[PDB]
């Protein structure tokens, strides 16, 4: 496979099944079933059609099963999944409430909302891991903290510090990242619902009521459509890379200390002690410091909708969040190997 | 010169002398003067030395202009300005208070504080012009926004919208970036005060007091030393690219509108293209301040210096873009069909 | 899945199973086996051990089946496939010939050489499609080259041009890229044979002779080891982004021509979105981001750097894949263009 | 100033006045003058107009000085220097021969040609220096390359290698870049001459011959216009970065041998140069992406793509100039390698 993150043997190191299944094709589809189920619900709520009309759709989709073979033909002809998906969803709905699934929505609405739902789940996992790592890193500090360390400034031997002083550089920003993450989790995971041209034209002055209700049913923030406004994505991608950068600084520190060898002991048995995990921390930092540029180039999205900037997001964002989760997984592993800090 | 922002003729497009003066040698020097004046006052307040010793530093460095040749030759000897700067700074203070300048401080303290101080002025200017352009664009939205527009999704003509619909996409994210900038400027501009190896080993228990009071006097946040913690710099740089990126979308919309040419009137759209340019510039440059997150040990020259090479041009590109978008808005005689 | 190239549905636009198969574990292992077979042959040729011992290493590996699950645990602990891979390869060899596999070689030697063998097969596929695309675009440029276009400069109408005039900007850079690819293929796909810390300390004075034999046997180039020297990788990745940039320039032109919609006729019934056209711009921008990672990994410190080296693992296959997809997508695009010009 | 390469104090570390001089406004205006001079001559020679007219243009421009203030104003008005420049250049020329200056040519023709003119001189200084450094690192190696080193693989102590071993990862990639720059310098620096939309439509049938002669006088390659074909720039940008990236590897190693401090010795008055090389390497590795994002230049001219090269490329060549200067300072400090 292309990415080490999913590779049959390289995921020995780079793996993260938990994060990666959020970006599985079944996970994506299931959120698009949840979008189309809630949209009918919200429209019945806001008097666009009746309730036994919405129930007809809701239990049609109940258990819907996608034909992955025809969906792939769907992105062949269309560039996009949703025409084919909707086409099958309608065939899954008895009567002529079938005509009314997807009403008022566009392909970007459902795709980006799906993305948002799963980014939300992904950030929860990341936060929990971040909290747990801060604690792990704190446990090291409370064990070895008063022990002396030789300072190193601009690649030279500096005056003596302590273990807790150097470890303040590992823990303190991770703590700030956890704060940034939880601030973002309030507003950031948003309903995408703009319709064909971003004006919700199939709903008139009922657009507001539908958007609010559909957002509530999906556990997502209500803000008006953001088809070309990719700031939120970019901002998110920045904290994903913020996390990898700090962890990479910690990895580089651990590797350096191992090469000098006098003030760290690593473990594995009860022996080569290659700081592979430490090195992999640097690699993941550098990867995400590259990928963040994709997400920023993708702020320039012309007109009402832009495939060129939107697809660059598809190419790159999932690997950024996976870089972040794997860096958390790898750092937690490196810390378990650190048996002594200090002289 | 290498950069079109500062270039003797290319500045007619890319210039922004107001944001650039903030990165001059003189504005850096003056901010470093404000660091050591105030550091002396903070330590006098703390009771480390006396009080006429601080008063000597404060007024000794009141008329201070530095020999730049020697400064350059000092970074040519050291890699870093401050050991020579401090030498001249010491020669202007009479008596034993000359010994006390820079006490407890390192080079990274004075360099990073100076930067934060000038970045804060930079961010105010930026915040103002951003607030202004929201009003300028909002004006065009209420002047012209009743008018029909051919909508365009994925490079094909779609259903009709109005000017007010498309204007929303330019305005709304800018009001988000004002909000993001105002959130950041509460305490994103920090004092750097760590000492040689980030432990303020010269101050003892008094480290706490001095650091709070030195931050107080400079209008900077009191966050514990962040020599190898550059998370906030990267966050700040992200904001800088957020604005350029939104204005780049706006430049792109105006360029496409000019090319089709039946739903805009402009008084050829050089300004619109430059918005796309500056957007992609900063979108590249954001990478540099993320590769500089990996700052090894207690001080990395490698990571730190990459910030000297990239950060000003991020801020200037945001400044300039804010200037250029305003010139573009003034060019717009009409949005919408006839 | 994570990349759209490999994704269960999105592959229907971003997919390229032919190029991607060259990055699958099965094809990677098969290159590694190939390296280890030829290594054994080359040492016994310079007479480091016996021939029917090397011949035991040949035929032992001929039926070899990897424990995929144990290979995984192998990089979990070691960080690299090879110590375990070699351990499974010794299980595949009967007799004291099993002591002689991977003699003189290091972990990076097998990995980098395995990549080089595979990059060679990708580049021959890329170069093949490139030449055919130039030929297809050349047929667009002959059908409609006489018809006039409105010139556009700096997002404004300029003077009249012809279709041939604007087609030259799609075709001429591709012909130059084809030439760049053929040139690179002569030396650029090297052997990696350095040993534990680059100097082939096991081999002694048989160093150069064995490396030459190993290079000839595997159809790669006889250069000294380049554990910490990644300039050829960077130079190749630049080529990958050069192709995508130009095809991006192509796809953007077609996208505008479709928006204005008077000087083009696109076909099928796929509305009528220029999806393939936009995709071309996307892939161009992708590789244009990625190329910087390959450049960040030029700084590989000391005798071997895990940090620099693993960054290449993360990013490089997606560069070759994007370039390969770009050629497919451009080919599909041009097959939808029925008329350029008024 | 915005960049440390030009900075009143920081250029004590990052300065290259000799590379930076090629990017000055004066040295640019000089190049563009040469373009219009050579254009008029090439047009007289291809019989587009008469000798007497071409000579009036030559002698007008021979004592021509530019109004910088009005040029500044001119790009504020037009987005580009040339219209004002050409307007100023017509005033230098007497008679109706003034109408002929700039004939057939467009703003990008004179701008990109000028870039190409100065980049060729950048690349000659860079090649020369690169050859000289290759020598210094070789003098360094054969002085000390019998002395053993502790090898280091993936940040752990490995077996014994010698000083010459490690130095091959320094010298052998720089020798390949010298060859790459040599190769590029043959037909890599190209005359840009296409006209309003790239079709040289003013020149009719004489286009090839005007262009060939225009290219010959300016010492640049004759090739068809590349107003939207920026792969020559991209390739040159790759070369720049390749150089700084190898020098970055060199610096990183030197700093690690400095930190360990047992298998090196530095005459100092430590490893600032060593870290600077790493800085310039990760800088160029950043910038290379802009030049690659600039490959997408739409239609017959794209201001947005084109002006990204304006922002980034002068600093890439300067970083490559400075990295070379900086490695040469560092190499002059190393008195011993090995135990
Ligand atoms: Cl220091
Ligand atoms: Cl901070
Ligand atoms: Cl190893």
């Amino acid at each position: 496979s292309l990415s080490p993150f999913e590779h049959p043997f390289l995921s020995g190191l780079f793996g993260d099944s938990e994060i990666i299944e959020l970006f599985s094709a079944k996970a994506d589809i299931d959120a698009m079933i949840r979008f189309e189920t809630a949209l009918a619900q919200a429209e019945a709520e806001a008097s666009i059609f009746a309730d036994d009309e919405a129930e007809a759709i809701v239990s049609g989709l109940s258990e819907f099963a996608a034909d992955m073979s025809a969906l792939r033909h769907g992105v062949a002809k269309d560039g996009v999944v949703v025409p084919e998906l909707i086409r099958q969803m309608r065939a899954a709905v008895a009567g002529q409430a079938a005509d009314k699934v997807h009403f008022g929505a566009t392909s970007q609405d459902v795709i980006d909302t799906s993305l948002m739902l799963r980014l939300k789940m992904a950030a929860e996992i990341i936060a929990t891991r971040l909290g747990h790592l801060i604690d792990t890193l704190g446990d090291l500090a409370s064990r070895d903290g008063h022990k002396p360390l030789t300072g190193y400034t601009r690649m030279q031997a500096a005056i003596g510090i302590t273990v807790a002083d150097r470890a303040a550089g590992w823990i303190a920003p991770l703590e700030r990242h956890l704060l940034r993450l939880e601030t973002f989790a309030q507003n950031g995971f948003a309903l995408q619902f703009g319709g064909a041209a971003g004006t919700l034209e199939k709903l008139g002055d009922n657009a507001g009521a539908v958007r609010a209700d559909l957002a509530k049913r999906l556990g997502l923030a209500d803000r008006p459509q953001w088809h070309n406004q990719r700031d939120g994505i970019a901002e998110f991608a920045n904290l994903l890379s913020l996390v990898t950068g700090t962890l990479g600084k910690f990895g580089q520190d651990i590797a350096l200390m191992a090469e000098i060898g006098s003030e760290i002991r690593l473990s594995g048995g009860g022996h080569k002690q290659n700081p592979v995990n430490a090195e992999t921390l640097v690699t993941l930092a550098r990867f995400n410091a590259v990928q963040i540029s994709a997400l920023h180039q993708s702020l320039v999205q012309e007109q009402e909708r832009s495939g060129a900037g939107w697809m660059l997001e598809w190419l790159t964002l999932p690997q950024m969040v996976t870089a972040t989760g794997t860096s958390l997984l790898v750092a937690e592993r490196l810390a378990a190997q650190i048996d002594r800090l200090g002289a």
